[PDB]
């Protein structure tokens, strides 16, 4: 049967969240989700451009970005939250249990496959792909086939890192497979490699490296440490 996706709650909201910094190098375009630092200061942030309204990046468009040390004034709280204390409390909590229910085994609707350790050159359908180990996508394409039902839904959950990179890397989606409905959970560091295109959303236990020019439509969550870009082009996934 279909795996059961995580619920985001209110981090479905974000293209990218982290416990600890966002940062970027020049050339980064991020659309259609928010932007947020849960455990230090907007200080946090780095490479970014404030722009005209309090929360705006010039980098970032159909978004804002959060941290908890934002003030009213000038900075605007997300309803319905008291605080933007609250806001971030929510937030922590909500990324933790969607972590949690991506790393646990056996999904509550659907049995454990195995996980190769090398994507690279495959089509997969959709269930969950489970390994202990790290897992690489270099030796060439990822396709993931949806088989007709824009519902299906892909989760991989490795207990090591998730790298792509050269000379492969790339992610295709085909038959009905949507970004919004892929899951990457890593108990290690997620690294997605220079000038490929990448689908999903990362659950990265450490931090999310995305390497110069690489494509994103997902999401980007780094629960204990950071997410890093270098010049990628990063659109939320439609809710
Ligand atoms: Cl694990
Ligand atoms: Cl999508």
């Amino acid at each position: 049967m279909n795996p059961l996706a995580p619920e985001l709650g209110e981090v479905a909201r974000f293209a990218m969240l982290a416990s600890q910094a966002i940062t970027t190098t020049s050339g980064s375009a991020i659309v259609d989700g928010d932007l947020g630092i849960l455990d230090q200061a907007r200080s946090y942030y780095a490479g970014f451009t404030p722009g005209v309204n309090a929360g705006e990046f010039d980098e970032l468009t159909n978004g804002l970005s959060y941290a908890g040390d934002d003030s009213t004034p000038p900075y605007v709280v997300p309803v319905p939250y008291a605080s933007m204390v609250a806001f971030i409390n929510q937030s922590r909590t909500d990324l933790g249990i969607a972590y949690n229910f991506l790393a646990a085994d056996p999904n509550p609707n659907a049995a454990t496959q195995v996980c190769p350790i090398e994507l690279g050159n495959l089509t997969l359908t959709r269930g969950v792909y489970k390994t202990a180990a790290d897992v690489t996508l270099q030796t060439g394409t990822l396709t993931l086939d949806g088989e007709g039902d824009p519902d299906s839904v892909f989760i991989f959950t490795i207990g090591g890192n998730l790298t792509s990179g050269a000379p492969g890397g790339d992610i295709v989606l085909i038959n009905g497979a949507q970004a919004k409905n892929i899951y990457w959970r890593t108990a290690g560091k997620t690294v997605i490699g220079t000038n490929t295109n990448f689908s999903g959303n990362v659950f990265a236990w450490s931090e999310v490296n995305v390497r110069t020019g690489a494509n994103v439509t997902g999401r980007l969550f780094a629960v204990t440490d950071q997410v890093t870009l270098d010049a990628n082009a990063v659109t939320k996934a439609n809710l």
